[PDB]
């Protein structure tokens, strides 16, 4: 541990063993110098244009943290390609993580000469936080992950964090958290930095497609043994009366059969389309979302439950707030092209998840009589009932990894919408800082603090080893399957590849679901 | 604590003069709507089929109906079949021809009147507790669950 | 009791990578037509974010 | 009975997700007359029916 | 005997892959007379290797 | 055909490269990759023994 | 070592941080390119100093555009050895049989 | 392995065994930077004066 001999090695490999996998990835980061050392109180209230809707109150702090829960962080393509063409699931079982080549140094700005130089004694620290003591801010998806090509050089982000409010002011519940009241560990240039974490049980993920549906779940040969209710009225003219008719079901009336199982829940959300001439002419947006009331404020739910997002030869549908979108390469931040932005498609769970912009069924509403009709009810909104099947929200290559469960009393299929893995106790925080170095003090006393800094700024390495486990595909199917495929014919430029000037581009999500089983 | 979940159906009487006059079989019944498609709720969650005293009522798509011996396989009489009852139940699940309960629906103030509402289609909440439904002579044993990510309460 | 809250999960300092459906009709006057338009949420529009 | 199955459609067509399941594909017993076949099934753990 | 791939390029290959639109009956499979079919001949050179 | 030896395994190739250092980054965050870089160069000998 | 040019003023100054990679491809995973008669060779006399090429190669190609079966490789996915100054690098190497050279 | 401490020597040599010869040669080189650390697309067509 010197300052004339490195400290570490480039890692980034990717190995197979049968039902395991083992992927490693490096990156070079650097970070800057937040909020001039201060912890700062931030606020928004209900004045001025803004609603009750979007109000906040927390801090921010000087902290940077590092976030790599996102899968392309640790797939390359091909790789990707390898794990949903040949499995049926896949879980991680244990990870590793390990900071080395910390260099500090310092700048100077003298009449528009900026010189950097060299040095060799200012620390940085850093710490985990395994025992859940702070907020926990990953499993939002926010940005600042590992780049997705390997040669890029990031930025670490910022870490703030919220409370209670009521507006713009704080209640007596609320909360301050000083991050250097927890143990950290100071590193010069020649030290490094390490852990290893363990994950718990946690169901495997479902990587696969049914081949079939729960109304088709019969023999088709064969008559059932079971009646049902087939005739009121009587059919021989115009002198009708009443009556009571039976019948069994068999091969011709398959959609009056007794059956077993139902369908997932529903909570419906209103559908539009990719033709912008077959939409109606408001800006509805947000006065017809889909929301969810929580103290006085209107959340959006978004993407909600897990629904399929449209029916057979209807592509072009989809709902206003209920799927994943990812921006293309180069998008702009506000009010994005259609052109410039890619629309997920969850197609493969209709065979037991009701379609996200259509009713779950029709129930019954009256009692009816003699002179009495018979009425009927369009159910939109349908909770748990005893029997129902449902599917979990795929997984993509750019998307998250896992969440944390609230810890409350109660929870009820406790897996994120999102999608990915719900973890009880998921990996720590790493929270990293350079140690501020102060100017030149006065020579006589002064009990204010100082605020009179040396700018610096840190960079190093980090890599992350992570390995998974498998289920091997054991179907008997004769006819091929479905691949995930490149294209076969010319193009411009390679897919998954550089440009002429040198930006890494993702041309479509790719999803997760293509292998086949029965129900 | 709570009774049970909701799924409301439409009611019919074994006596035939008390029905309504038209063929309300299929338009009327209790449907959950999957892909494009409208499939048949049957026999629906786990429900009591009639309260006291009203033996001759019965949901019309949320019961298990057996046939006799020699019944037809088409438009089989009433005397042909046999309908089963699972009053048993009503000690904690709701009638499955009858509404959950009756919530509040807007803000009552000095000129305001207060407004409530129906509630048909009830999902979980926390504290209810159900029945399974019954098994019989001719009725089936098991069933395979499906392979998926989530599933509630996986009974039959 | 907690000191955080289900919508206010996030980073207050940092964008998303991912879009929403943020217009459906043109601005530019009383002559206006069908059109998308997608933007990412951010700290001002925190209600808008995509959620878990 | 006899053994038939299904799988996706749009309306009576397949799709490319569909399945064909070949049945001369698995391993399978041969019997003469004067042969047998037998095997043995365990159940595992599952709540009790509440006959009450 | 089998010889594995061991390769270091970026950029996907390029695989044998099946048709994603509907048909009116499926590949390598039988027909609604019970008759067997091919569509085509398969190559096999498909992944790549430097000189 | 130029001449020489003909191996099918030959001498592994050997490749070199510096490792890229920074400049100094923004103080505001950005998700852009990085493109200002200190300008470097590096040196030294090397050894070649061939037995024949 | 690491340079600076201000104003004309081209300042050479040491770096003793600064790390290079250096990696070896024993299993042939890579296109070859020697063996085509490039220049670049270490010099005929011993005390001169060269330069070191740069690496590049060729895939298929339909005019000036790829195919599907074209090929792109990433040097930053091989694993490869950091030296700082004060390190070194080393391997051994060991030829198959050939015939001789018909030197008469 | 410091800073102020060589790692290596000048070996420059032929020797000779009834046989075998082994020779040493040592050099010195120099490492620019390319594409200022960028990979990039390179080609050549058909348009132009160029030929097939």
């Amino acid at each position: 541990d010197g300052v004339g001999s490195s400290s570490g090695n480039w890692h980034c490999d990717s190995t197979w063993l049968g039902d395991r996998v083992i992927t490693t990835s490096t990156r070079t980061w650097a970070l800057p110098t937040y909020n001039n050392h201060l912890y700062k109180q931030i606020s928004n209230g209900t004045s001025g244009g803004a609603t009750n809707d979007n109000t906040y109150f927390g801090y921010s702090t000087p902290w940077g943290y590092f976030d790599f829960n996102r899968f392309h962080c640790h797939f390359s393509p091909r790789d990707w390609q390898r794990l949903i063409n040949n499995n049926w699931g896949f879980r991680p079982k244990r990870l590793s993580f390990k900071l080395f080549n910390i260099q500090v140094k310092e700048v100077t700005q003298n009449e528009g000469t900026k010189t950097i130089a060299n040095n060799l004694t200012s620390t940085i620290q850093v710490f985990t936080d395994s025992e859940y003591q702070l907020p926990y801010v990953l499993g939002s998806a926010h940005q600042g992950c590992l780049p997705p090509f390997p040669a890029d050089v990031f930025m670490i982000p910022q870490y703030g964090y919220l409370t209670l409010n009521n507006g713009s002011q704080a209640v007596g519940r609320s909360s301050f958290y000083c991050l250097e009241y927890f143990p950290s560990q100071m590193l010069r240039t020649g030290n490094n930095f390490q852990f290893t974490y363990t994950f718990e049980d946690v169901p495997f993920h479902s990587s696969y497609a049914h081949s079939q549906s729960l109304d088709r779940l019969m023999n088709p040969l064969i008559d059932q043994y079971l009646y049902y209710l087939s005739r009121t009225q009587t059919t021989g003219g115009t002198a009708n009366t009443q009556t009571l008719g039976f019948s069994q079901g068999g091969p011709n009336t398959m959609a009056n059969q007794a059956k077993n199982w139902l369908p997932g829940p529903c909570y419906r959300q209103q559908r539009v389309s990719t033709t912008t001439g077959q939409n109606n002419n408001s800006n509805f947006a947000w006065t017809a979302g889909t929301k969810y009331h929580l103290n006085g404020r209107n959340s959006l739910a978004n993407p909600g439950i897990a629904m399929a997002t449209h029916k057979d030869d209807e592509e072009r549908f989809f709902p206003s707030n209920g799927i994943l979108i990812f921006g293309k390469q180069n998008a702009a931040r506000d009010n994005a092209d259609y052109s410039d932005v890619m629309l997920t498609s969850e197609e493969e769970i209709k065979t037991t998840n009701p379609v996200a912009t259509e009713e779950y069924g029709i129930v019954a509403d009256n009692l009816q009589q003699q002179n009495t009709a018979p009425q009927i009810g369009t159910v939109n909104s349908q909770g748990a009932l005893p029997g129902m099947v449902w599917q979990n929200r795929d997984v993509y290559l750019q998307g998250p990894i896992w969440a944390k469960i609230p810890h409350t009393d109660g929870n009820f299929h406790p897996s994120p919408l999102m999608g990915g893995f719900g973890l009880k106790h998921p990996p720590p925080q790493i929270l990293i800082k350079n140690t501020p170095v102060p100017a030149d003090p006065p020579t006589t006393f002064n009990q204010s603090k100082l605020n009179s800094f040396i700018t610096q700024y840190s960079t190093g390495q980090v890599s992350v080893e992570i390995e998974w486990e498998l289920q091997k595909e054991n179907s008997k199917r004769w006819n091929p399957e479905i691949q995930y495929t490149s294209n076969y014919y010319k193009s411009t430029s390679v897919d998954f590849a550089v440009n002429t000037e040198g930006v890494y581009s993702e041309p479509r999500p790719i999803g997760t679901r293509y292998l086949t089983r029965n129900l």
